[PDB]
């Protein structure tokens, strides 16, 4: 169930597809990170088509969507990485196991600003940074805390009944925490300068 | 789902328990027996978690599609402790909950070819009433190579191609007696053994 706006893979199951600057896809995401980035120039957006992963996510956005009895599980969100991570981002997605104050998952960032410091997206031997705009399912959210390696349970009575994520601020997140693989997709990558 | 699971009614989860003298019940006795013997079964109880099902099927079949004729799953037996099984029943295997092994071939889920292994007090830790609870666990094994203490994933194939992953480490590739696997959803526990000494 391959989306309508991906484009054509000749029938293989992965490709990065560079983005056409002005055109309304590439606009809607350069507008998503120009809103807390506009003083960064951005060398490319390519739309991550990876068909598995892709599957793998859309399994879990469906069991989430019954388990938690309504939509609006999925937010579109920022994650930050080194040159060296994004071969293995763009095939594999997002490992818990690859500062970790709100529990030992994968960090994502609301605001591009906070994913676009150099301790996230590293500048390269040339000076580009790497940032994904991903698709998070972040679902029902509690405060996080050091040390989680799940989120916590909605009640202590019923201990495996869990949070889907943990954030920063329950009432004005900045960021959010999922520790489950295939709990995020990573949609477009941005590369881009100071 | 699979059309023998019993009916559970639009619920997503249910334990079903399984009548001696049934091929299923049996089949599962003599796969332990074979390395544990000396142990006496209480209850073999069927794990129907339409979510981990589902979530594993879909990585059976991407693993069926890369690896093309793959004998890609093996059926493995992994212990655990009596505090540890309510969120196994319903969560799956989490690496990031797992003990370090005192054979260590990386930081993943450990499962075992032998239930003899699993069926150490290491393992399958007995419980307050002396019950111990070993899972009888669908793989997807795939393609694997002898694994290093100092892995979070599976290795590369190829140095080359670091991306291109095997599917599970093993401490032997002639002679395997343990997997482990690094990634969710590549384990789906299938019966749950209560036994006892
Ligand atoms: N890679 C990223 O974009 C990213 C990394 C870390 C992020 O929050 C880290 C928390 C904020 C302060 C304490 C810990 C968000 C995003």
């Amino acid at each position: 169930n391959l989306p309508e706006h991906w484009t054509d893979m000749n029938h293989q199951l992965f490709c990065m597809v560079q983005l056409e600057p002005g055109q309304s896809e590439y606009n809607t995401i350069k507008d998503k990170f120009t809103r807390t980035c506009s003083s960064y120039a951005i060398e490319k957006i390519e739309r991550i088509q990876n068909a598995f992963l892709w599957q793998s996510y859309q399994v879990k956005k469906r069991q989430m969507d019954i388990k938690n009895d309504h939509k609006n599980n999925e937010r579109l969100l920022f994650h930050g990485t080194d040159a060296d991570s994004v071969p293995y981002v763009n095939q594999h997605g997002f490992n818990r196991s690859c500062a970790v104050s709100y529990g030992k998952g994968t960090y994502f960032a609301v605001d591009a600003s906070y994913s676009a410091k150099d301790t996230y997206s590293k500048p390269d031997s040339n000076g580009r940074k790497h940032m994904y705009v991903v698709r998070v399912l972040t679902g029902v959210f509690t405060k996080g805390r050091a040390g989680l390696v799940t989120p916590p349970p909605k009640n202590p009575h019923n201990p495996t009944d869990l949070f889907d994520s943990v954030t920063n601020n329950t009432r004005s997140p900045k960021l959010f925490v999922v520790f489950f693989d295939n709990q995020a997709y990573p949609e477009y990558l941005i590369t881009f300068t100071a």
